[PDB]
């Protein structure tokens, strides 16, 4: 160089006849540096309170893909600060092309399906930013993302590199086989990048990092697909 | 180098027998630079999404004063970046002591009492940050700040120096003589500072910058003081 509030007992969704499709949807957007000579060289727009809501959409759209699943963690090691440098996302992201891994924004959305009924703790870390919404309402409404995408509530967990919250966790009680809306919003402002998203349950001692049997996409429907299990 | 959502028709409050006290309450907090040699030298904590909610309270408390009113605008011109430099707030702030005007955080809260029934447009600008909540619920509950202070909603207006939103405005319909909860959250991260808060009404052509007959403080009460005028 559902209510929008985060909760420990989130609401979930009950899909009907159509088989859920594997994986999350992802959108990729540009995130330019500031003009040469600026101090610092990186743009602080990523921290504007509405950047994850409306601001990101004013940047150049790079891609929109389906079927993102597996292990979505990555570490991108840059060689120079203040410089756009190319790299590739892991194959799990279904995006073959190079992108500026030093400086970009990424949105992932869809549903998390548990295998365990009970408490789950999701652990996150990021360079630079990962904001997580989770649950109907807090993320978006069941099979009604089209009317609720931009209306997510306060984050269930968030991580900001360099901050007092560089890693974070969310503990929620979930029901096996129910589909929970999830939104992951990521940014790299400069230099190295990293995303880590894993979970554990009170059940066993394994950390889950491969979401192949956990992330799904559901079609929106006129009436929605609110969870039919809770009572 | 009331609902928490922002609205155009905010809810207000009806004080009982006790005469409203002149002015807002203010709290002042430290905001340190990063360690010498850091790039950039200023701390980005001010932009953490919970900094205006919980994070500011972890910093050193400098002052808590009553009776802030008059013209609250200021421009502080620093002579060196990355350096704590002393200055004084305007006399309107009722705080005589020097403080590090280059790097500090300030919270103001109380009620705005209009003189006009009709649309008001408040205009703000700041170096570095000014976040405004306005209306019962969005700011805090009528004569119930003690149970609602930390639960303000999405900002009615906000300004961030260097951003695509360096000035902002809020247009709201208000009733004369009703008391609207208001919260102003300010930060200077480095170097120069500035705060501007003014309004106009559709009625006349004058810009109001002297809040002497507009800002008030109301005691909290067990039952609250919800507005009795709307119907
Ligand atoms: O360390 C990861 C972190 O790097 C920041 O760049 C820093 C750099 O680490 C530091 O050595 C230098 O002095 O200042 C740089 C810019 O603030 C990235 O900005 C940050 O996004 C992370 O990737
Ligand atoms: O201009 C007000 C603005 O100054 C920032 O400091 C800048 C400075 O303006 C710029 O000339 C220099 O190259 O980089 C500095 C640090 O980013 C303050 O950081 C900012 O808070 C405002 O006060
Ligand atoms: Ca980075
Ligand atoms: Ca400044
Ligand atoms: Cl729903
Ligand atoms: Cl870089
Ligand atoms: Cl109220
Ligand atoms: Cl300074
Ligand atoms: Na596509
Ligand atoms: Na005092």
């Amino acid at each position: 160089h559902a209510s929008k509030d985060p909760t420990t007992f989130p609401l979930g969704c009950s899909p009907d006849i159509t088989t859920p499709k594997k994986g999350l949807s992802m959108e990729l957007y540009s995130y330019d540096f500031r003009k040469k000579g600026s101090y610092p060289c990186w743009d602080a727009a990523y921290l504007d309170p509405n950047y994850p809501r409306t601001g990101y959409k004013s940047h150049r759209l790079l891609a929109k893909v389906d079927g993102v699943t597996g292990n979505i963690n990555f570490y991108y090691h840059a060689t120079k600060g203040c410089t756009p440098q190319l790299g590739h996302l892991p194959a799990s992201y279904n995006y073959p092309k190079p992108l500026t891994m030093t400086n970009f924004t990424m949105l992932l959305y869809g549903y998390f399906r548990p295998k365990v009924t009970g408490f789950h703790t999701f652990t996150i870390s990021a360079d630079d930013l990962l904001f997580v919404n989770f649950g109907a309402g807090n993320a978006f409404d069941c099979c009604r993302r089209d009317s609720s995408a931009d209306h997510f509530g306060n984050y269930q967990a968030y991580a900001i590199w360099g901050s007092k919250t560089a890693k974070d966790e969310l503990t929620v009680h979930l029901d096996a086989g129910v589909y929970y809306p999830i939104r992951l919003f990521y940014n790299n402002r400069d230099y190295h990048g990293a995303l880590s998203f894993t979970f554990k349950t009170e059940s066993n001692e394994n950390t889950v990092s491969d979401f192949s049997e956990y992330f799904f996409s559901l079609d929106d429907t006129e009436e929605g697909c609110p969870g039919l299990i809770s009572y």
